[PDB]
């Protein structure tokens, strides 16, 4: 129940919401022809459609009308109430579940949005069934359950007690696998995720339940020394090997959240996204396997980048020949088509196509 | 390094020659007022100045002194050696077929090996010269569907004929690094055909693609005309320049449609205009200039003006829409219709 997957050329994955409108024609077009894979991300098409679950729907058909081999992913937050969600007035209607801290105050991210008690059975109840009525009832063929570290995060344990954490935790468990039981077997759960840091490091987790995650900090936040980028590279071909789809999320040589490269002009920004390509492209393709995806961009909003495409995106790639090779800091791949070096400690990259 | 791009009124572009001279006053004050990007064609005021190079550089100097803004582009074909320039000597003083014949375009006009390196450095010398030396500001890099065309297997062999397409990679890849990131490179070309399309390529290097049959020779169908849009659209929106060039209801090789009266071209010309300019207006994005006229030297109806290009059009204020073979845009000052199949085009200007 995977996407269909091929080397033909580097397997590339989208993930990103247009807040303004369905896809144009040619937007969806674009997309539907370069892919088998995309998440519709929080507010897509609101503008027109109102709620993400009216807009999410009526792209999931646009797309799959182009490409009916396309899996389109219904984002669906684990842990925070995101208010441009039809879903967002139902929670509202139940405050008896709203999370609180041990002073009584209710548990708001920035002091605005809602954080789910995943403890409480009645919300996940419903939780689910928002899910199962976007990839059962609907057409998308999965969800994205995004925000587990933050679910983790130790920090939460000053807010809730230990042991409404441990709670939260059980909690977090329970819910993935209520998913699974509402969505079915045939549908994708795809979480986030894989991540490396110096302190704490997740590796593909859930793993009766899930079938994807994403890496989504590779190279870049807490994830930028070579050791966890090493790690996040093992931790792709371990999962991919024993089964399971990752999506490895590459940063443009900057991210959204970086508020001076942001300001810079577009004409600027293109000049540091095709800079930057190589070396994550390189570290992805190193331990790549069957059902790896690569995403390349600075966001998660349409113009944040998504939508560029790269000629180096549509060089053949072909099958890889031969394992992974690691020496120190260097690691090496051949495909059938390009041979694959990249040193993760000089951030040295070499890409050498037919 | 773009030219000044405005959505004031229609953006235009200019792509001729004049052999006889250099514009004249009057000629050169119309061009430089009305445009921010000129190629200037080969044989350019020859008569006058001696080589392409010469006349081409005098008048680029002409030009800027009247609009600093104007991007001067130097004609300089990627695979033919022409005869009205001075680097046609230093090619003469340095490509076989698989028969031994000298490989030359209708007998006359030879055909340049890409694989070959000395070639190659010599031939992006001239473009560098021209450019970084010169007083253009980029080069128009002609004549890559005659490259790439299949034909040239019989005449090269597999083997030589794959070496001729990496040496076009090569030889652009050479053109960069020669003159720079801040000097405009311009090729030839965005091309559908029913049996063969190029698209926007090598972008790595190349800044600028020109569409140069849009509407006319095997590009007349509805199917190749959408592609062309289509394509004009999806380039300038990744951040290049994209030239559509526009034929006036006929070019200058149909015989009789040239014998035809000025009087008659004029008329022709101007009943012509809205299908081209509303295909044109239909997809345009930034960086997407227009040209319309019937051929490549100056009385081609290349400075021809017509209130059109003049009208407020100001930017687009929606995304082109397509039903099947209709196509519309919206723009701050006008509403655009366009059906590729009738060839029945609106321009509402407000």
């Amino acid at each position: 129940h995977y996407p269909e997957f091929s080397w033909d050329t580097v397997p590339i994955a989208f993930h990103f919401g247009k807040s303004q409108g369905l896809l144009t024609k040619e937007e969806a077009e674009f997309v539907a022809t370069r892919s088998n894979f995309i998440c519709l991300e929080k507010g897509h098409a609101t503008r027109t459609h109102g709620t993400t679950e009216a807009g999410i729907e009526a792209e999931a058909r646009q797309l799959k009308n182009l490409n009916p081999k396309m899996k389109v992913i219904f984002y669906w937050n684990t842990f925070l109430d995101y208010s441009m969600f039809a879903a967002h007035k139902e929670y509202a209607k139940h405050p008896q579940w709203w999370l609180r801290t041990t002073t009584g105050e209710l548990d708001r991210k920035k002091g605005q949005l809602m954080r789910y008690d995943l403890s409480n059975a009645e919300f996940r109840n419903w939780w689910t069934n928002v899910a199962a009525k976007a990839v059962v009832d609907g057409t998308c063929d999965g969800v994205f359950m995004d925000a587990f570290p933050q679910i983790a995060s130790q920090a939460n344990r000053k807010l809730w007690g230990d042991e409404k954490f441990e709670a939260i935790q059980q909690g977090l468990q329970d819910i993935i696998q209520e998913t699974r039981q509402k969505i079915g077997d045939d549908k994708l759960i795809v979480y986030n995720g894989i991540r490396s840091t110096p302190d704490w490091s997740a590796g593909f987790d859930f793993a009766e339940y899930t079938d994807a995650a994403m890496i989504e900090h590779f190279g870049h936040f807490q994830s930028a020394s070579k050791e966890t980028m090493l790690r996040d590279i093992l931790e792709m071909q371990r999962a991919a090997k024993a089964g399971k789809i990752v999506v490895l999320k590459g940063w443009a040589g900057f991210t959204f959240i970086d508020d001076q490269a942001m300001r810079k002009p577009l004409t600027q920004k293109r000049r540091v996204a095709k800079d930057s390509l190589k070396f994550p492209l390189a570290c992805f393709l190193a331990g790549a396997q069957e059902n790896c995806y690569f995403i390349y961009n600075w966001g998660y909003r349409m113009e944040n980048g998504c939508l560029e495409w790269y000629p180096e995106f549509d060089k053949p790639l072909g099958k890889p020949v031969g394992e992974m090779v690691r020496d120190g800091w260097k690691l090496s791949r051949e495909y059938k088509h390009a041979s694959v070096r990249v040193d993760l400690e000089s951030k040295e990259a070499e890409i050498r196509w037919r």
